[PDB]
């Protein structure tokens, strides 16, 4: 049965990491990383998370299964983060949340739910996006179409091209939006652009699917949800796939949520029953440890305060590296405009370098970016910035 | 998009539990439970697990993502449990293991892998089985057909009927076997029956899929794997979906494994690359906490010894309740043969009562079994056995 199976395409993540490990040069620098790193080049466990884990160790008395949709407090805290305390969506009980194994698990649960219970056949994804978006939706039997997004000339949002692209989307298609910190570009709509998109989505009959993996990494928790909330104010229906991997540094514990919104409580409860069926037939019920940490933190004034400051620390270090990168490139004689790096939000940006320049950076200088261009600015430090920028100037 | 969605069928688990909670009678008794309970009616965290969790809290320095297939030590320990230390399957590197979110996650990863990368269209499942088997395989687009298993007259394995049923299976169909402690009957093949089935499977060209959720609950870790190992000795290819939910009491941490076996290392590695693709497009990578606990325990002599004794304690309490149940029914005047309960293995058995007797037990006596018949003998205690058995005799 297995003798003729075609191998999957080589894992480019595995992968780039393997090449970097094998590189016997210093100072080699890895900007192809997929997680936050601090100024020491580590991805520590957050202190708020360690404190929560100690509390769980002391107080847990069973590992009995969670419900299919997970910890109720986790759901409530998630909806407040998404929509705001006192939101009409919450007051009117229009939203149901399932705790999922990561943001990815939430995307797949959303996809399976839509494929099996609606007429949805197609999901529109930005060009570019996280490569796993297409894999997730295709796995559920859904077609993926791309819409224009990145202006490679100006390093900005090509808003006219975006709108023109999405004119080809039919009523009943899904359109995927990154809530904040677009991956890989770091280019987000302005609030007014979000409002324009919200109105257009209503007029054209799109179902919005928000991927919200970086709440708190652009400007702040509430500000980063402005776009989502502009959509929520305008739509009867939407889905949010959110992740706590990055903003709690809980990557490997698989902590995310799929939030379903419908016109009223009866409708969302009925629809959610089928979302729970899609979960049951996948991984049955979700992993408790990571989500319990998140619920424990978000529902406690003291732990939440520590966590919010740790997240602010990450956000600020990322912005400091963006600024230091631009300043240092100028000082090392790049002699061209990289100011777009300061405007972009989150860990990831396109550098504006070509695929051949990226290859040259790897081969000749031991500087590693994702082949297709994504650089993680959290791989930058004050200590490695000068050689990093000297290498970049050398391939310009 | 959601206004016309048909509700999922009412959750019978949720469900029965809700009815039991609302029941204001004592002594109400819940035998419809889906987990182990000790003599106090609790499902504690195992001491070995608590000790491991303390070690992890003290020594973990990152939550950085695991690989798609999870913790390597977890995989190695899993293969030794399945196949035996020094197995040719292990020596010849014919097996690859992915850590998954529970046994259910392993079943779904197996199903998605088969649906997308092989000609498999059909999975044969015992009548009866765990109801979620059909849901999982159907979710991946696979047909489920039933094979005869339970002899309702003699409360035994209807082996002739089983063989006759499976004659309708075509070469290239998957056949699902429960490794030990068949759910819901507790009826397992003898070693000689397993050997007969192994030979037949080779001759007919079936792909064996083992669901191995109860290793250690029938006779012991090695004895409970005899059946699987008889198949492994005879087949080039098979898949094992195993769970640590029950034998580590780690239900809500979602700890299982999907083990792929092929004729040689090149073939299993190639095939496994597509199993990893199926995982990536589902939940990306697996939850660390539960699996790290399992790897920590299995790879440490001291913790493993404590865990093995805790599992022995569970196995023995289950067997003691099976014996006490049969003895007490006789003493309360049942006046019919329940000796099959002693022969059956694990938490679950059919009582031999009808669906109407089960309903009557719930309504008139506050004794709760799964409507279709499954009783969990770990819901029995010395303290509740007499009233339990008095109620049963009253509906005979
Ligand atoms: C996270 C991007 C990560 N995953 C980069 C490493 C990798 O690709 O493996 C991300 C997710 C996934 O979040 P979870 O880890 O919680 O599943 C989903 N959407 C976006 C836009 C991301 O950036
Ligand atoms: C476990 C049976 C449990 N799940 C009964 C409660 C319920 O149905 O929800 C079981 C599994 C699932 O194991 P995981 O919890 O690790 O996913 C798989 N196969 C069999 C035969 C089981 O009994």
């Amino acid at each position: 049965m297995f003798e003729n199976i075609t191998a999957a395409p080589a894992d480019p993540i595995l992968g780039l990491a393997d090449l970097f490990r094998a590189d016997e040069r210093p100072g080699k620098i890895n900007l192809g990383i997929g997680v936050y790193k601090d100024e020491t080049g580590k991805t520590p466990v957050l202190t708020s998370v360690k404190k929560a884990e100690q509390y769980l160790l002391e107080n847990e008395t069973t590992k009995n299964y969670l419900g299919i949709d997970g910890i109720p407090e986790f759901g409530r805290c998630t909806q407040e983060l998404l929509f705001g305390k006192g939101s009409a969506l919450i007051n009117d009980k229009r939203a149901r949340t399932a705790q999922t194994p990561g943001g990815t698990g939430a995307l797949r649960v959303a996809a399976d739910f839509l494929a099996k219970n609606t007429s949805v056949k197609r999901v529109w994804v930005s060009n570019p996006s996280w490569p796993n978006h297409k894999s997730v939706f295709n796995s559920a039997g859904l077609e993926v179409r791309e819409y224009a997004y990145y202006d490679a000339e100006n390093h900005t949002l090509d808003f006219d091209a975006l709108i023109n692209s999405l004119n080809e989307a039919q009523a009943g298609d899904v359109v995927l939006f990154h809530g904040c910190c677009h991956n890989p570009t770091g280019i987000d709509p302005t609030l007014e652009q979000w409002q324009t998109l919200a109105q257009l989505s209503v007029e054209k009959g799109w179902l919005p699917l928000f991927d919200f993996a970086y709440q708190g990494f652009a400007r702040g928790l509430e500000e980063d949800a402005e776009g989502l909330r502009a959509f929520a104010a305008m739509h009867k229906e939407l889905i949010v796939a959110s992740s706590y991997s990055k903003n709690f540094g809980l990557y490997n514990e698989r902590v995310g949520a799929c939030t379903l919104v419908a016109a009223d409580s009866e409708t969302v409860d009925r629809a959610f029953s089928q979302m729970k069926a899609a979960i049951r037939a996948n991984y049955s019920n979700p992993p408790a440890h990571g989500a319990s940490v998140v619920a424990t933190i978000l529902s406690n004034d003291a732990l939440r305060a520590i966590w919010e400051q740790e997240l602010t620390d990450m956000r600020q270090r990322i912005q400091r590296m963006r600024q230091l990168f631009v300043n240092t490139l100028q000082e090392k004689g790049a002699n061209r405009d990289f100011s777009f790096i300061i405007k972009q939000n989150g860990m990831f940006s396109f550098s504006g370098l070509t695929k051949e320049q990226v290859l040259r950076l790897r081969e000749e200088f031991g500087v590693y970016a994702v082949a297709s261009g994504r650089v993680n600015v959290a791989g930058m430090t004050p200590d490695n910035m000068a050689p990093l920028c000297e290498a970049i100037v050398a391939v310009l």
